[PDB]
């Protein structure tokens, strides 16, 4: 721009020079490689690894690299990218947006930067929306990268874990958003090490960020499990539980524990027909209903924790005295509630793991992404991803037609006018091209052409392949294609035979998106390098577009200034108020997807914490040393439970203590009043622990020295995953649930942070506390094999906007 | 913590270690300075200086940097920092917050990195909350930065700009908040550069961060200024225009330019008696207001592009008729409408300039800031200022006694108690500070203690030197000290004679305030590194924070569970209910900040932009060149307007074009028809440009050769402060205009966005059009002088939270 205004282009104006100065010092040592032997060529690779073990770095190495790979392409694909993709590749390299316009050759140039970063061997994965385009650049490109000697792999959904594992191999992943981030899910939900199909995320060039990081990304990966109809258990150990009262099932008052372990209900349980004493087997399941209907009868009282309701068991906050939105208890508790009081008992199905674009690709060391359109969401991606949109220059300078929109009263009378267009072109030899948003539109306007007569085809998104193959050809003489929302986005329409003294292809846009960037790439399908073209915008005041602006006002001083009568008109007011309608929109979206980060974000919290300690147990080799650590936190619990704040020390009721340690981590009598008597509630944890420890030995000699290796990982994973999976649901339960019932005049977001945050605490105490009991008075039966929490099968899916 | 929760201080823990290792390496020099002499010491600074000349960072010379100020402290102290207070240091000098408890010694650790980061010259700015403590860290921190050669300044609003010139000038800075900020507006709004005050702002370190970065920064930094009670120009103006009503006083209708230049209103004008013929007088001032009330009458339509109310001028949103919020007319047109259409003409006060905390601190290369309560607000410090807290660890472990909050039923029942514990501790030598949280609480008890004949001292911050004074005898043996909101915190309370034995201080806390962080910073008093204590909270059923948290339903069960019998109670549960309600304040006070900070991020970019250009101007050796970049940019601006959207190309209406620019830019027939034909709307801005390039030099050489450089500079500035100062003062405006009729579903905030910037492209172009204008057909008189903008007298404040 000229003028004051010219600064806020200054950090980009600054950056774009390094970039120039760069891909400048490239072109200077064409020679160096242009005159060189293939295999010579290969070895450079291997120069530069080596040169980077030696401690190089990719930015010093960075030209060299470029320079190989302009070299490589030229070899063989026969283009010897320009100044301006060498520019790309940079940015791409410097973690930023590559914004270079469509028909730059973006593909091209990913390979520069994803060649210099693969290079450590670390692993580059190359994502796109689908997967054509992903087999088709991995089969293109890859040839380059193999050519220079490094591996190439292709991620789908149609491979077997095995098959994955072996392209995440690969020094370059090329695969689909969707793919990539499922598989991380799966990922973490995996039994064994081994199992696991992903590397540590590396680097990602995204191509077509905007499309994968915007528009696929206004809802989450999800993963879904249904309940195997598992009500007869519940109503059962519901059922059987009333029985058992007597002070020979042990509660609790400081605590809140409802203890089994009596001889009533550990022989009068068995009677239930439990296989006989099969702890192992039906302890981890069974007994895991019977402590829940057990608790449910004794420590929830009806209307003080809960409330009973034609909309099922509500829960109740204790000193306010609110009915907690959409919260739930944990472990099941809640439907064995239901069942004490008779309700129905819902058996939904459950989100087992989740996690949103936004979190995922945020995940990578670096992240990188490439588009014809991202200037306008710059603010977003500066703000969620850190990276900085960077306009690249164009090979040529653009010299296509870009027209003004032209306005109408009305829809048919707009459409019939449309069709018109494409007649004039048509009867030209022009090749044009025609952008609706809607499938309605597609076909409307078809049926408007082949009644006027004039051959064309039309895309409406499946099998990218085929539509891949019309497309291409759309720039031919006798081109009229139809297109339905860009549905052939990334093959690009090379200028037909002859075409070029027709003009150019003159595209028209049978209306306007809600985003720019959108209408702005049907925009860029023509001029493709300094070639002709005309870009025609057609509108109505009858839109959906309009219609939502609140521009009735002006749909009337058309009306009462006889003005639909003249028609076609360009008024640059209306125009730039459909830009700011469009504006309105995208930050409205934006706004969405800002609220969806947030919600996550309490979630990733919660990953970072599970996911690594999930992994730090599948890769146990000495486990048992978090286990006693667990136990530790476990025991120190209760001690602390039972000495409450300093309420008269050895008058803290130190023999209830001893008794539910006696029977909660020991058998009885092993510790007793003398024992814990005069000492702090630091020294007992020791002394108490000690023998938790001496007990832990006993059982390593006893049962089997290393398969308690296994127990201990098979016990805290069955804790782990199932304890998780639940508040996991739980979670995607609240986050829309909270939403109903909030006049605490705080942003709803906060509570689900405390709320979501307290379950949390919760699941990890219990956890804690499930292995504890577990690993001292459990027991081991036939095989002790690691075991799926998930019942039957599963679902890996992205909800549409809702 | 114990068990798998443990790794939320993973980050913090891989940290706190780095530190460790580093104050181990730092005390394992001691020996390397210990025995040394004061002058060999203070050539160190020389060594490092130049060592880092060289090329060394600050990094490298850490250890020995802070070994050198570790010797020097003791030398010129007595105090030898520990291995904590170096942990610190660091942790600063990495651009955290440290978060060492009270009674640490986080002044004499600011001088480690104070120190090191001096060391450039670049520069740092040490800060805190008031005057008192500024200068006193000053002088007993400065001992040791000057004693190892070191400049000192202390910056003073009582300081001739000339004081501050040379305050700043120092190796290190001290000063407050409000004073750093204030200074680095009326920096920008200086009209000669040597007249700034600051220099580049380096380094901050940040003493008490959570008061001023958090607390003190709920609303900004305003700079008022009143109108001159200029009433009688517009109206005359008003008055006058509409006399010469004739096509001989041009309009424009492609342009929207009412153009006095004609000699009707430019000899009928001057009727009005304008001192004759005076341009660069009164063209600059007057001729200000009849372009205003000229254009009111002929562009603006009263109920087409505005609407006349009892709640006077509103404007219209073109093509959603809509009555824009809280939105007024640039330059004054506003007041020049209303006198049009006679209303009430507001002569309000000014917003000349504003900036917000965190925009202002987010100004330095670094950041860093030191307190004892930071944790609480760590997602913020994260969030707005990317410091993330480190808690230092103590250097003797914690003794002290923090009691639970007792509960009372009554407030004159809890006071009461309040007073009695107070009494049983004076009654037995122990010192006693009982923390009120309003000036109404304070004088209660005090004459609640007076009654019960207790000697004591009280704290309503007043000339906190007086107070710091009472503070730090409040330790001793007959120590009842009553404190409103924590007003003596930085002056450390030392155990007192022979109190030792009687226990520790024991804090008494009357209540509870909003933010833990507060009443954290209460129980901090006590405990002073190893010491004893006993912190006491006091808490009624009937107090704000209660009364607040819907907490009724609990007020009933207390009754009807016959409970304000029982009275001193310590319900965990609730407790923990009070913590959430803190939690949820200090939230909505986060929420408000993060909105705050938002809305002014509009006006940062903006700041940038202007700010950037205004001090490019005041170093103008070669100004000219951006005037005509300037001149070009609002010359091209007419041409386009001129030549549309391809509009039939020598068919643009290239006449009134030229009779525009002939008599905008030029002086009547100059150019014409012929020039201007057949030519690209490129060609012609050229090929024009070049005639005002011919002109401009002969401009140069008629009136003053480098006289001219001054007057380009003097434009060049009127025009800037002028356009700017208003739309500063309309954007503070529109900030709280817009929060007022919003139903478009969008986030107000983005309006104001789009809104806000809208208006700023319009400046801009006001901008380079009255330069423009001026640069060309303005006329030199007497003294070329730069002048001030700022009429009468400025007020420099910061606005109560509203």
């Amino acid at each position: 721009m000229l003028g004051i205004l010219n600064k806020m282009f200054d950090p980009t104006k600054r950056t774009l020079n390094r970039y120039e100065k760069i891909a400048n010092d490239i072109d200077a040592i064409r020679g160096d490689y242009e005159n060189l032997s293939d295999d010579a060529l290969k070895h450079k690779t291997i120069e530069f690894k080596e040169r980077l073990e030696k401690g190089a770095t990719t930015d010093d190495l960075l030209v060299e690299a470029f320079a190989v790979v302009r070299e490589a392409s030229r070899r063989v694909t026969g283009m010897f990218p320009f100044k301006v993709q060498l520019m790309g590749g940079v940015a791409l390299h410097d973690g930023n947006i590559a914004e270079m316009k469509t028909g730059e050759g973006k593909t091209l140039t990913s390979t520069l930067p994803v060649y210099l970063n693969a290079l450590t061997g670390k692993g580059v994965h190359v994502v796109t929306v689908n997967e054509y385009l992903a087999s088709r650049d991995a089969e293109q490109m890859g040839k380059i990268f193999e050519f220079l000697g490094l591996t190439v792999g292709l991620n789908l959904n149609s491979m077997s874990k095995d098959e994955k594992r072996e392209a995440y191999a690969a020094d370059i992943t090329y695969s689909t958003n969707n793919e990539l981030g499922f598989d991380y899910l799966r990922d973490n939900m995996v039994l064994y090490k081994e199992q696991m199909v992903q590397r540590p995320l590396h680097f990602a060039v995204i191509d077509e960020v905007d499309s994968i990081l915007i528009d696929e990304a206004r809802t989450p990966l999800i993963i879904s499990g249904q309940a195997a109809k598992s009500t007869k258990l519940y109503v059962q150990a519901n059922a059987f539980v009333r029985t058992l009262k007597a002070e020979k099932d042990y509660t609790y008052d400081i605590k809140t524990k409802a203890v089994q372990l009596t001889e009533e209900g550990m022989t009068k349980a068995e009677k239930a027909f439990g296989i006989d004493n099969l702890f192992d087997v039906k302890h981890v399941a069974l007994n895991h209903h019977i402590n829940q209907a057990l608790k449910a009868h004794v420590a929830m009282q009806k209307d003080v924790d809960y409330v009973v309701e034609d909309g099922q068991v509500v829960i109740v906050d204790s000193f306010t005295g609110r009915l907690m939105k959409g919260r739930r208890y944990s472990e099941g508790l809640h439907q064995a509630i239901e069942a004490k009081e008779g309700l129905e008992i819902q058996n939904e199905s459950m989100t087992l793991a989740t996690i949103t674009f936004q979190n995922y690709f945020r995940m990578y060391e670096k992240l990188a992404g490439m588009t014809g359109t991202a200037k306008t969401e710059e603010e977003e991606f500066r703000n969620i991803y850190n990276m900085q949109v960077v306009t690249i220059p164009t090979n040529r300078p653009v010299v296509r037609d870009d027209r003004p929109d032209l306005i109408y009263r009305t829809m048919e009378g707009k459409f019939k006018a449309v069709a018109e267009d494409v007649a004039q072109r048509y009867m030209t030899g022009q090749p044009v091209l025609v952008g609706t948003v809607a499938v309605e539109t597609s076909e409307l306007i078809s049926k408007l052409l082949k009644n006027k007569g004039i051959p064309h085809q039309v895309l409406n998104a499946k099998n990218h392949e085929r539509e891949a193959q019309i497309i291409e050809e759309a720039g031919q003489k006798g081109a009229v294609t139809i297109a339905t929302n860009m549905a052939g986005r990334g093959t690009d329409i090379k200028l037909g035979e002859g075409v070029k003294e027709l003009g150019g292809l003159a595209v028209v846009g049978t209306e306007r998106h809600e985003s720019r960037r959108i209408d702005n790439q049907l925009r860029g399908r023509s001029g493709r390098q300094g070639d002709p073209g005309i870009t025609q915008f057609y509108l109505s005041m009858e839109d959906e577009l309009m219609r939502r602006f609140g521009a009735e006002r002006t749909m009337a001083m058309l009306d009462r200034f006889g003005m639909d009568d003249s028609t076609p008109i360009q008024s640059k007011m209306v125009s730039r108020a459909v830009e700011s309608s469009q504006k309105r929109v995208e930050g409205n979206n934006f706004d969405s997807r800002k609220q969806l980060l947030q919600y996550d974000d309490v979630l990733r919290q919660q990953r970072e914490v599970i996911y690594k300690q999930r992994f730090e147990v599948i890769d146990s080799e000495n486990l048992r040393e978090i286990v006693e650590n667990m136990i530790k936190s476990s025991l120190e619990r209760a001690i602390a439970a039972y000495t409450p704040r300093e309420e008269l020390p050895e008058e803290w009721k130190l023999d209830g203590l001893v008794d539910l340690i006696n029977t909660t981590y020991l058998d009885e009598g092993a510790l007793e009043k003398s024992d814990i008597f005069g000492k702090e509630p630091d020294e007992m944890l020791e002394l108490i622990m000690d023998r938790i420890i001496t007990k832990y030995n006993e059982k390593e000699e006893q049962f089997g020295k290393e398969q308690m290796r296994e127990f201990e990982k098979v016990i805290v994973l069955r804790a782990v995953d199932s304890k998780w999976m639940d508040h996991i649901d739980a979670m995607d339960q609240l986050r829309q649930g909270i939403h109903l019932r909030a006049y605490a005049q705080t942003n709803p977001l906060r509570e689900y942070q405390m709320e979501g945050f307290a379950m949390f605490e919760h699941m990890i105490e219990s956890i804690e506390d499930e292995v504890a009991k577990f690993v001292m008075k459990a027991e081991i039966e036939n095989n002790l094999e690691r075991e799926e929490v998930v019942q039957g099968q599963t679902t890996a899916h992205q909800p549409q906007e809702g």
